[PDB]
């Protein structure tokens, strides 16, 4: 595997959005200015990052603009570990199959930046009544159509493909309201793909926040990573009022949350786990938070591999 | 405007208090008392603090005395940034001549620290209800008469004027169920005080810890920061139950509360901010994380500048 | 007094558990294994460790199992400054004369290990509801049984007298629901109990954690740290929603919960406190947060001695 000093952390980049300080689409913008939001990455101490499709869309440059972009990813000091779709599902009613085509393209990028992960995901663009809420995850939004899931399996098949061609791997991200929703529903639909280039992304920070039931992390993590290839990583302190019945949760580092990671990173390695890690931190400040995290998951590493 | 390094960032004196170690008083100890308050801030990196007038009462010190301060201001390696009087309204039914009174006083005394603000709000003192809660915001206590507004508004522009005069400016702290505890309030006050030596001082930490609706920090900060010349500058988480109805908050470092203050430091600069900043926080550890939220504060600032 | 450097600032272990990474009980593992988890501490900052009675076993080991251990504790650079027996109480119905027994082992093998206090409870097993919640103190356990009292009393005073005889004291650790469960039973008790070996161990992180009616920690600590001799030190937000009636905690780090410990500490030390410290902390990375709070009180320590 890698050594904790060389293994990737990369620092999600969808908290810089899609538009570019001037009003535009970041799509559009001067290298320059990739290269001062990349900077601040660089800064807190990352090594490497995952550009997301929230930011600039790799996909849908010209390949004289993904070479710009490449020489400030140099110049600044990165490099890109995994590819990170965000709502984008391979099976939304209108845009699926732009959503498969893009996902196919991020594939053959991969490669050529070092990275050896591509994630999709279920999630879909929030509804306007979580775009209302002080978090979106305080009321349900889009859940996955029964009817489609057959169609979900092949498209990850076809990615999968794609993906063990080009030496790399496709990871399925964990997410409310989908397919992979549950850890018994996440370990069904992983089996069910039956495919050796797929794997989970356990990102139990999306499941451990919400106001609803949940199985401790300790036992649903213990479900999912021997599945994993990828993680993003985060947490949530996590609390009940039984008088009332009112749940509550905040995003907080990874060393304060709920979730005890260095109990889970530990069993991670127990249980074989080697893909990249990614840290992602909804709201607060969320680049601050994941060079934090980035830090600690590096002592957790450094201890359990010494 | 300052480079980050100069850029002075205050430790609020308030969670001192005012009596002394041995029962009297602050404004009666010896100063050496004060030094030892003051070592603790400067030991956790402070080069500025605020006084406020919630520990040593500056505008109630003789003129002697003022000088023995100064001397152990200057000898523990500290200078005043900005001077914030907390709970002394203006329009105080017994209390507001006085309290005008002193802040003329604290607007002469400014500049012969360097401090660029003396700020003022319209908080009054907390209700017995509100001294008996967790918090004293989870209950309603002052709130401002409506009849009183224009007086607030003549004896602002009078100390504006005194303000101009001095070569500094006024500040107004917003706060909860004031002429000012709303974004579109303060913007409206602001307008009608119609004095360019008198600005906003966005609080809004003050508002996001409130058990009530409350706009998005960004929205609400992109409103006040074009009208902004000082900031008292916190966090908290923030949280709501929709199925129970239940609101709650905790205070908590810049980095981890619910406002990204790396977005909202940065617009604040790209909107012509220059205003000296001040780290308050009440409860928890208030001088601990106030020296945290520092630390904070100068690398946004490095980054943003560079 | 320690100086800040000396003062005994002990991990806790009992977040390390009973069970070896093997699948046995941790009594039966190799000294390798135990130095292992160890290491972890010492490799976090500590040169203190509380193996608890949840942790390897010390009473229960043999003479030369013993010797083993202290080798291991050595070579990983630690030192053991209190023994906190914990769901070990010695008026519990089924084992309290077994308790008690151990506690006197405890109390004979304190001195060779330079540790100073040996700490009770009256906490016992959690129920099976509560292991069921998200955090047990969500719901009630036990409660202390009024009839066992005086025999509580007696029992105390019997380790108290061996305690002394050795050198060292006993502690009492604060508990809900127990006869130490509140400010003025704990001042009480340790009054009935009239032993110059015996004090309060003051873990008021117990009580501000819970879902009830609560006084500030600021008042509770002045009541009860003039009768303190060792502290279980650890910090919780805390809030509550008066239009719900809905309480929430969340473990957190020293500097951000609702108890103040740069005052309160500095409280202990002007009301005569000597003891050494423990850093506990229940859920989420125990021993991280641990960690932090160490160099926490060292901070605090450092600047209150200078
Ligand atoms: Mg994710
Ligand atoms: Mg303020
Ligand atoms: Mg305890």
């Amino acid at each position: 595997m890698y050594s904790a000093h060389t293994w990737p952390i990369a620092a999600n980049m969808l908290g810089f959005g899609n538009r570019a300080p001037d009003g535009g689409h970041i799509k559009d913008a001067p290298a320059g200015v990739w290269a001062k939001q990349l900077r601040q990455v660089r800064e807190l101490g990352f090594d490497h990052i995952d550009p997301t499709d929230a930011w600039v869309p790799l996909a849908a440059l010209s390949d004289s603009r993904i070479e710009e972009f490449r020489t400030v990813l140099a110049d600044e000091g990165l490099a890109i570990s995994s590819i990170s779709m965000t709502r984008s599902s391979i099976v939304d009613v209108e845009n699926g199959e732009k959503n498969l085509a893009d996902a196919h393209r991020l594939i053959d990028l991969a490669p050529s930046f070092g990275a050896t992960i591509v994630n999709t995901g279920f999630m879909q663009a929030l509804t306007p009544e979580q775009e209302k809420q002080i978090w979106f995850w305080l009321v349900q939004g889009h859940v996955d159509d029964p009817a489609l899931r057959d169609l979900a399996i092949e498209r990850v098949r076809e990615l999968g493909d794609h993906a063990r061609t080009n030496g790399i791997q496709l990871s399925l991200e964990m997410y409310e309201d989908t397919y992979i929703g549950t850890p018994d529903d996440a370990v069904a639909f992983i089996k069910d793909v039956d495919h050796d280039a797929v794997g989970l992304n356990p990102d139990l920070g999306n499941l451990v926040r919400l106001h609803r039931p949940m199985p401790h992390p300790s036992e649903m993590y213990a479900k999912v990573l021997p599945y994993s290839n990828f993680w993003h990583i985060k947490n949530y302190s996590r609390d009940f009022d039984p008088a009332t019945g009112a749940y509550s949760s905040a995003p907080l580092p990874l060393k304060y949350g709920y979730v005890n990671y260095r109990q889970i990173i530990r069993l991670a390695l127990e249980l074989g786990y080697t893909g990249p890690f990614c840290c992602e931190h909804y709201g607060s400040d969320s680049l601050g938070v994941c060079a934090e995290n980035r830090e600690y998951i590096l002592q957790v590493l450094t201890s359990a591999l010494a």
